[PDB]
C-alpha cells in the first residue's frame, strides 16, 4: 500500500502534461434493463438486456448504459457502447436533470427503430446500411435470431 | 439523492411499454478462470483468462462468462462475449441445472478447438473463417503470439 | 449458496484438464484517468476518459488500462483495449517495476500521436493508416468531434 498510496498522491498533485487521474464512486452499479424489439424493425421478436450504471453526480450527469445482449446496428458497437445525444454530457450533449432513466431507455428503443447513418460506432455496419440496406436487414434479423430471440 | 429510490419505484411499477428495469445481485463476481491453448489449434502457445459471474438465480440461469484475454475467433467478440449453446436459455439454448461451471468451461475449451461458422459475434472474422481460411488461421496464430501470455 | 461452495471446492481440488479457477484480489478497481487530445494530432480538442485497474501483483505486473471514450486508432479496439509494449510482461513486452502509472499514461498519449501498424487490433483502420493517410486523418477527426469533444 505505501507505494500505491504515495503513487496516487503524486498523480493527484503533480501529474504529467495533459494527464489527470482520480477516484470515482458510482451511486449504483447493479441496475439492469430489458427492451423488446420493435414491430416493423429487424429486431422484432428479440429481447435485449442492458447494464445501467448510475454515476457519482447523477442527475447532473447521465446514466451510463451498454447493451449486454449482442445487436447488429451502426450506432451500437462490439462492446455494446451506444452513440446517442441524450447519453452525452451537457452542455454540448442533450442530457439534463429534467430528463430521467425512463426517457433515456425510451430513446434507446427509438434508436433501435431509427438507426442514424451520421453517428457511426461500427464503420462496417454503417457502410452496409448506406450502400446495401437489404444485406444489413438480413444480417440484423439473423443476429436477432441467434443472440436475442 | 432520494430521487433515485423514488425513480426506481416508478420504473418498477409503471415502466414504459416494452421496457423493464430492475436490480440484480450476483452471488459472486470475482471468480476467474484460465484455459490453456489446445494442441493443433492456432491458440496452442497461449493462455487465456476469463471472468465468471454467478447470477442471482443460478443454477436456473447460466453463468455469465467473458474472455479477458484477447482472442481472434468468430464466436467471441471484443467485450469477450461468447456465442455458445450451453450459455443460452431453453428452448433455443442448452443450459440446464444438470450442467455446472466445470462443464461449461470445458464446453468453451472445445469451442476454441472447433469454431462455428454460423454463430458470428465478429462479422469480418466469421466471413474470413468461411471464405478466406488461410488468412483466418494466420491472424489467429499472430493474435495468440502478440496478445496472449505465452505458456 | 451451498451449491456454489460445493462447486468451488471441486474446481480447486479436481478441475478439468487444462482449466483452473481462483478469485482475483485487485489492489484497486475504481481509478479513472483522462488524456487531452494532443496538439498536431487528429485527436486535438478531444477529451479521452480511461479506466485503470491495479492488480494484486503491481508493481511486478503492469497496471490494466482501457479507454472508456471511443477513439479511431489501429492499436485500440471497440472495447477500448490498448496494444502497447509497456502494458505487457517480458520477455515479449516492456513492463518493468521502474515504470509506473504516470509513465504508462504518458506512453499511451505517445501511442495516440504515433500509431503502430505492426500491432493492429483494428485491421481496417491499420490499412487505411498505411495506404490512405489523408482519409485516416479525416476519419480520426470526425470520430473525435462526434464521441470525445465537450465544447
Ligand atoms: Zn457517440
Ligand atoms: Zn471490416
Ligand atoms: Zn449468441
Ligand atoms: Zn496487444
Amino acid at each position: 500500500a505505501s507505494r500505491l498510496k504515495r503513487e496516487l498522491h503524486m498523480l493527484a498533485t503533480e501529474p504529467p502534461p495533459g494527464i489527470t487521474c482520480w477516484q470515482d464512486k458510482d451511486q449504483m452499479d447493479d441496475l439492469r434493463a430489458q427492451i423488446l424489439g420493435g414491430a416493423n424493425t429487424p429486431y422484432e421478436k428479440g429481447v435485449f438486456k442492458l447494464e445501467v450504471i448510475i454515476p457519482e453526480r447523477y442527475p447532473f450527469e447521465p446514466p451510463q448504459i451498454r447493451f449486454l445482449t449482442p445487436i447488429y446496428h451502426p450506432n451500437i458497437d462490439s462492446a455494446g457502447r451506444i452513440c446517442l445525444d441524450v447519453l452525452k454530457l451537457p452542455p454540448k450533449g442533450a442530457w439534463r436533470p429534467s430528463l430521467n432513466i425512463a426517457t433515456v431507455l425510451t430513446s434507446i428503443q427509438l434508436l433501435m427503430s431509427e438507426p442514424n447513418p451520421d453517428d457511426p460506432l461500427m464503420a462496417d455496419i454503417s457502410s452496409e446500411f448506406k450502400y446495401n440496406k437489404p444485406a444489413f436487414l438480413k444480417n440484423a434479423r439473423q443476429w436477432t435470431e441467434k443472440h436475442a430471440r
